[PDB]
């Protein structure tokens, strides 16, 4: 995050911009993005740990910054799969693989985390993914009778736990870093949620 | 050895008629119904085994069948709690608990099962009913790649899974006696269902 390196293999690919792994749609089309090769990915024994995290990568022909959307199921360790318009700032596009450096780095955006609530939610089962986050997000506890409980990050990019109670909810984040900010979430539904929605957060993590 | 009786002490109580644990409203208002003590209710370890069984129960002033609908939570091993239109043809009401023996018999029915399929449920988790059952049901399964899943039986008198997958989903019920009968559902919502839902079944337990 701060510091960190890896040395890999770059290929470019079309998917990723809709339906990507990570829910992260929509993703506007002109964004540099990238997939990720699992074992990186699920760094720390956290499921989709790198999911919406931004890489700086370095190719033969200069540096670029992309986003996390995708994952990329057939790479090796420390391989990426890039969008066109990255894979042509950093490589030769005649070229079909490339030598590359990369490292996580901060997101380059600005405000709050955003909250999404997957549809199917409710007090009693919750998918609570979040967006516009600095950096990964290594972990997610909501509070419920003065004891803080940790959901399980999935595969698709939201933090996951059951019956967490009525009411508000008081949650917890912590990045790469070992950053924790804390945040309050709208109360959840009795029944499962219709659709899938948004709700603006009131933290970032730190610069 | 064969069909044992069951010694308990039976109340009477005007709920069960609605909003009973086991979702099997509505229930007729003419119909002779109990509610269940837990221990006796989840027979072999499974939750709500007993819910949509039939008991016979005799008292000291005679014998009469009845549904049951509900939990009685706070009921002994043995316990029923009739509704008083099933108490009164046992019992004297002016006393309040009764001795009692009891035990499972075939359902008063005829026709198929019927099946329920909870709102909230897709292929993704469903929860899923029988009613009609000649029998208590101690077991459903459904396939899925050539192979049988367990579907465990939840409090609430439904069939839980997860990833069920698509296309007609091929079950198979067991009864408390160990018979087993197969059948078809029409392919699950491909997301959570608003509403719950009626199958028609086109299989009966044996008798
Ligand atoms: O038991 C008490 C209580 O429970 C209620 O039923 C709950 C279940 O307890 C709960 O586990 C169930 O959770 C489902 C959920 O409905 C689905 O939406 C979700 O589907 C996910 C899927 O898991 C993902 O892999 C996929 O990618 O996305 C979808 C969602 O977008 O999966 C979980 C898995 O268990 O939800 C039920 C609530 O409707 C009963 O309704 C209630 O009566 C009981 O009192």
């Amino acid at each position: 995050a701060y510091d960190d390196l890896h040395e890999g293999y770059a290929t470019y690919t079309g998917s990723g911009y809709s339906g990507g792994a990570f829910l992260l749609d929509p993703i506007p089309s002109d964004m540099e993005i990238t997939a990720i090769n699992p074992a990186d990915l699920n760094y720390g024994g956290v499921k989709a740990a790198l999911a919406g995290s931004y890489l700086e990568v370095e190719g033969p022909k200069g540096k670029t910054t992309v986003y996390v959307t995708d994952l990329y199921p057939e790479g090796a360790r420390g391989a990426l799969d890039l969008s066109p318009n990255a894979f042509r700032k950093i490589g030769n596009m005649k070229d079909g693989k490339i030598n590359i450096k990369w490292r996580v780095v901060k997101a380059p955006i600005t405000g709050n985390f955003t909250y999404r609530i997957k549809e199917g939610s409710s007090r009693w089962w919750a998918a609570i993914q979040v967006r516009n986050h600095k950096y990964p997000v290594m972990k997610m506890e909501y509070e419920k009778d003065g004891k803080w409980i940790n959901m399980e990050k999935m595969d698709y990019n939201h933090f996951v736990s059951t019956n967490l109670g009525t009411g508000s909810l008081k949650v917890r984040m912590t990045d790469i870093r070992g950053k924790v900010v804390k945040d309050t979430i709208p109360k959840l539904p009795e029944s499962g949620t219709s659709k899938a929605y948004t709700v603006p957060g009131h933290v970032q993590f730190p610069e």
